């Protein structure tokens, strides 16, 4: 049986890009900018924060000097700080907290797979840090999803090979990531946007110990 699950955060665990979304909507409507909408705000998934804050002053040509840039940008990151400290055990997605009660009790490693830079107060928020073995740090990540280094990097956090684990995301970049890092795939969507050569589920109620399982004894 496999030995570890490797979880993304975002569209797995809960909407964490959302809170992102919603501050530099915010950033932009106090300096007179429209167009940060969610079509726009796909542009910033990975990208750092200054790059993303010159893709919104470039919708308008907007010039700033650098000390301007600098308060900007200070300036969604603390509204982005303000808003997640109103993250709770609400925002985890359904089936996740049974998922990671089940996979404790069965003595199944949990480590976390995210991009995300608050992903441990995140979990703290959500109640969750006790589930997890390890949080992968991003910061030591030399190459991001698509590349695998993130997965084996989950893995090894909790002295398994990705050979021993499942990783289940939302995204094509993560699920070619967890394929690379020789982990084995379970997605969560569409195969319109997914594939059609790993295992699906709709939604996360579907991620359940037994699925897993199943998944698993099939591959
Ligand atoms: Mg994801």
């Amino acid at each position: 049986m496999f030995k570890a699950v490797l979880f993304d955060l975002d569209g797995v665990i809960t909407d964490a890009a959302e809170y992102h979304f919603r501050a530099w909507k915010a950033l932009a409507e106090e300096i007179g900018i429209n167009g940060v909408d969610r079509q726009f705000n796909e542009q910033l998934k990975g990208v750092s924060r200054e790059d993303s804050l010159q893709k919104i002053l470039d919708l308008a040509d907007k010039k700033v000097s650098a000390e301007e840039f600098k308060e900007l940008a200070k300036r969604k990151n603390d509204n982005y700080v303000k808003m997640i400290q109103d993250v709770s055990p609400a925002d985890v997605y359904p089936g996740i907290l049974q998922l990671l009660k089940d996979l404790r009790s069965n003595k199944i490693k949990i480590a976390l797979a995210s991009a995300s830079k608050n992903g441990p107060f995140l979990l703290e928020r959500m109640n969750l840090t006790g589930y997890f073995d390890a949080i992968a740090d991003p910061a030591e990540v030399a190459a991001s999803k698509p590349a695998p280094d993130i997965f084996i990097a989950a893995a090894h956090a909790v002295g398994v090979a990705p050979s021993e684990s499942i990783g289940l995301e939302d995204s094509q970049a993560g699920i070619q990531a967890i394929k690379d890092s020789g982990a084995l795939p379970i997605g969560v969507g569409r195969p319109e946007d997914l594939g059609d050569d790993i295992v699906i589920v709709p939604d996360t109620s579907h991620y359940t110990l037994e699925f897993l399982k199943e998944v698993w004894l099939q591959k």
